[PDB]
């Protein structure tokens, strides 16, 4: 290893005392450095000094062996040993510095002045064989607890000395480094519990179904395509279909793709004298509950597009024969006054244009999408004129990448044109239950994903699906690409926030 | 020593999977002082503050018979010593007693959870994964365990609770009786503990009364000499009737035991069945003299719609109240009298009533058009006509929010109701007209000037004579206010009024009573 | 008969020594010795004044510290480059009394995890203590030991320590007719004992908690006022005006936390950007319709605040300048001025809270304009009232509190300035007054200030002279009182500065200024 400044460190005689049980583990697993989620840079000489190369925390998380183990124990004490590895060659230069930062050191920006103020080691890029560096378990409680996360000590590096070389006209150089670790001989577990299989060491995935047998999460229709448009919007407002990976709900998106674009609501019919009866809704929660305005722009399921659509009720009469049918209505949702729409506070209009007395009664109604008629991807008008709470638009995306869309055909009565009409979605539904049941940690910015063949095995493309809940490409073309909608998605591991992609 | 030994004897099975745990040894450099307990308090084992349990042949596997936290808590010594200190450290030591009939069978599990183990969710898959014991039910020898003090800080803190060693016991096997005559029996558990040899407090602190472990208890007065808490009335009856609606919603007379007011109750009992308002008055010559009523809070504060269904006292029951209300005239001869007003308080039905806009409406029948001023004024019951025992409307065919029905029972449990008599018109009926409550006023103040902590779920109450000292019947007391008992008949049972209840322990909701 | 009992006992604290290094070595990386001579002198502590006076009632809490580097100044500066810090301390006790006075403190060990409410004065003798008369001419010192749970402490982190609590014993009383302004005065000062140290050396910061606030070295003349864009022109006590204003701008934390509207920048102050839309037929008039975004570009969305950053909080009749865009042959941009109400209005929809503002000219032709971003300024105000305005359409929105709660004798302290007004009766200035100027909302929430307190006190204090103009207490809220009992409004000369003396408790009294 190395000198550097530190006293040794007490692991498990320091927890046995208090400790029920000192557990022991294979010892296969002290022979082997193993790569640590998240420990990978590449330096390239535009890179000034002072970047972070990267920041890593001491626990059973650096190690997936110790992170599956430690769902069976209630706590963990000691230390660790870690490898840097740099792949330069004898006609580079430049330097980076490795530093101990302690557990309650507060987060922020450091410079390259004060990184030299810890603890630390300083090394070349031209270094033949791995830097061995110790993770010393620094800390002010007798053990840690598995299921909690802790301050703890940091390993720290940033380039030192920007990288000066000579290239070839057609690749740039980079110098490439990677971490690993392994537990040292004092590393112990404390109390055998029964296992655990929500551990928040837990990797996500996806479910194991094909697009094409989804449903899309802005109209209730299957996925009929996914695709890539740059000449569309980049970065739109839509309402319905965002989650979080962690399982947070973004804007109105209902968990059951049978409340998308739909509401159900008090409906009082009154006959006018002018165009006809008019119907008012007041609006409550699908499932049956009060509305009360708050966070969000509407109730859960409200359709989040611009036009006039029509809807079906089931209406119970009183005439000379025939209690109840299902008539159609008018709505309108778009930005052109004439209805008072908003559906922020709850209440609605629609009406039919018919002769003579239709008179009904109010019996707690639901209401579903029939058509739509100028239809544009724009927000509708939640207010009389005025604003609302909403969701963010998608993005940001890194200089070149493009959304990936999931696209469906809704239904016209346009007498225009007869080409086509698509609606397109950021995740199908069934991805927005799948996260809101597991709940999963997330670890740093985005998830490297994997599209491929089922049983031919053929690589399509690597994406990135970030936090935020949509599906970043690498794409430098022009024109729309789509894409076959029989492969399988599949979740490789946490990246960084900036990761170029392999082109299409 | 014993009759016959066609039963298990010892235990002595144990060897606990564990490593000793170190006590007030790694504390003492980190405390300030040098404390010590009484050495006479580490020699006896003494029943738990919650330390009995039942087995019941109605339980099945799976269900949790007691679950203890090391801690203070555990020994009525440690307890009242630990309301002088900041802090504890150490082991402990329980004893379990389950000595059951030879007729009987079934086993039993104790478990050691370590802490950070998350509550609730807790199999019989999961239990004997931790380091455990087995036992028979018929047993005869006390069964000892250890309580291990596993921690990553030096010491506790004795307000608020933090994650320490808990003991679990499993119903394992379900109990069964081998016994030809018609009943199985009942095994009645206890537990006993003591402190380790290196238990210890650490900072002297004033010993404040108000504490989390205290104890609760009850005023000592016997319940004839008691208030009524539904009318303002003294309580005459004690009384069990399971012909009655078993799961009534009485919005007056609810108390939580941890001190929370419940419903529309007062602490005061002279607010019960009163209300103050702002009274107007106008002349007709159908009704006669209307006056409407602004309802104000009867300490003189506005009264604002809330959380509750009404301000605090009103009458929570159906039918036609006679009150008086003190008016005072400008015609010659009189200034202050004392008038008979009607309250309707029924169903809805073609009536003039408009509570929403707070107006609420009174009538009084007469010709001569009388003169009163407007004012404000608090109105007292006189009788009632009609009488009903049904939550009236509040807003109105609008719901309000309520206090939950009181429920609910183990099968064969049955609630206790304190009974008093009111005054009453009757047509053609020479008949008492009788209303019943969960609790009296008195024990309401109590729990709300006290404000108790409460441990597991439920009061053990044994109600004694005053007269012969002799204990009439065991009951449960509800965290959530109201007393139930274990009655299997069909006809009404009443009790003598004189006797006292006391507190004996902690019981979970699953606890068998005996019959009554 | 045989042993002899003195009557007479020196006052003594009983201690058990409690280990500091020697519990945490094994699990810290370092630790780090102080220098020698810091352990040889005490030195006031930062929150290290206090004062009794005959209206204070037993039972009253003089003042609690806690234990940690920050009672200490040559600690609090060494705590910068480290990350921890274990062992104990010795705190001194002075008071300035007279031979008039009668009264005793306590003064308490308390230990941590005791729940904080209210201790009354028999519970206070139950902790170990010292007792002391207000007529000692002495210092009187006490330990403070490290009883604690974990190896050792954070030093970014308060935690939770052992806590020195003095409190009123005995009512304080003077045989003098009274009951005249006696007050008793009381430092409080420190140093570590001998087992003190700190764990790991990391790189000096000087944006750390620990760090003593400072003010700018600005006058007031040389000031902006936060409420109105124009310079500082007065420094005032009126308790004629209003006691408790609702000033939503120039409202800010010590620690640095904005309230209300304010902004950052001085030039956002009554000002405001928006798209504009303009609508005329035939007789309405040029009628503007703003739909409003933050003033740097970014879109406005409702929350917590009752309108966009640096929105006036003045009722009135506000005259603009703004940059319109014609179509008209010749002349292709211009600067027009509007009108606008700020107040209530029947009939009229403003709200600011959502985004939609009406403005109106008088116009004797089309003179029609294309829509786009404007940014708008103020330049006249007509029937101002210092009110909050009409925010919503009838609810309630999101404000900021009153300011609130000031001591017996306590007034605000005013920076006074002079508007633009437009009128056609009075001649008079009118004039706005406001909390603390900028410069003073910035050099807040660029320095992350930790308080440690409740109150600063502050010495105004002339450069060329030095003599001293008053003492005030700035309040954690960000507002300044004074202890004034006098009937008119009272000013003060404009080229001083504030200087910072220390930390005091909320019940700390003023010396009464003026008469």
């Amino acid at each position: 290893e190395q000198a550097v400044p530190i006293q040794p460190v007490a692991g498990a005689a320091l927890a046995a005392p208090a400790a029920g049980q000192i557990n022991q583990i294979d010892p296969w697993i002290f022979q082997n450095f193993v790569q640590c989620p998240l420990g990978e840079f590449s330096i390239s000489p535009r890179n000034t000094p002072g970047e972070i190369l990267f920041d890593l925390a001491l626990g059973p998380g650096l190690n997936p062996y110790l992170a599956h183990l430690s769902a069976m124990y209630t706590g963990w004490v000691g230390n660790m040993e870690v490898q840097l590895v740099l792949a330069g060659n004898a006609f580079t230069a430049g330097k980076v510095v490795v530093a101990l930062v302690p557990p309650y050191f507060p987060k922020g920006s450091l410079t390259t002045a004060q990184i030299t103020c810890f603890p630390h080691v300083m090394c070349d890029v031209r270094t033949l064989e791995p830097i061995q560096l110790p993770l010393l378990d620094v800390r002010r409680v007798l053990w840690h607890a598995t299921q909690d996360q802790e301050e703890s000590m940091r390993l720290v590096c940033m380039l030192y000395t920007p990288l000066r070389t000579n290239s070839p006209g057609d690749e740039s150089f980079v110098v490439s480094g990677r971490l690993l670790s392994k537990p040292a001989a004092d590393f112990n577990f404390v109390y055998l519990t029964p296992p655990i299989e929500r551990t928040i060491y837990r990797m996500v995935d996806l479910p194991v179904i094909q697009p094409r047998l989804c449903t899309h999460a802005r109209w209730p229709a299957p996925v009929y395509g996914l695709l890539v448009d740059p000449s569309l919007p980049s970065n739109p407002q839509w309402q319905n279909g965002r989650v979080h990976v962690d399982g947070t709900l973004l804007g109105t998106t209902p968990i059951s793709g049978s409340w998308v674009s739909c509401f159900a609501a008090e409906a009082a019919y009154e006959f006018q004298s002018g165009t006809g009866e008019v119907a008012t809704f007041t609006l409550i929660e699908q499932d049956g509950s009060a509305y009360v305005p708050g966070d969000r722009a509407a109730p859960l399921g409200y359709p989040d597009f611009s036009g006039q659509l029509e809807i079906e009720v089931q209406t119970e009469t009183t005439k000379t024969g025939e209690k109840l049918k299902v008539t159609t209505f008018e709505m309108i949702l778009g930005p052109t006054t004439n209805a008072d729409q908003a559906p922020y506070q709850g209440r609605v209009f629609a009406s039919v244009t018919a002769a003579a007395s239709l008179d009904l009664v109010d019996g707690r109604v639901r209401a579903v999408p029939r058509s739509i008629y100028g239809f544009q991807d724009t927000i509708p008008e939640y207010n009389d004129g005025l604003l609302v709470p909403l969701a963010p638009p998608i993005g940001p995306f890194l200089p070149g990448e493009v959304l990936l869309r999931f696209r469906t055909y809704m239904r016209q009565i346009d007498t225009a044109d007869a080409a086509a009409e698509a609606i397109d979605c950021a995740l199908p539904q069934e991805f927005v239950s799948w996260f809101a049941s597991n709940a999963f940690t997330v670890q740093s910015e985005a998830l490297l994903l994997r599209y491929r063949n089922t049983l031919t095995g053929q690589l399509l493309f690597e994406c990135k699906l970030y936090n935020e809940g949509y599906i970043a490409l690498s794409y430098s073309g022009s024109g729309p690409l789509t894409f076959p909608t029989d492969g399988i998605f599949e979740v490789v591991s946490w990246v960084p926030r900036l990761y170029q992609l392999a082109s299409v």
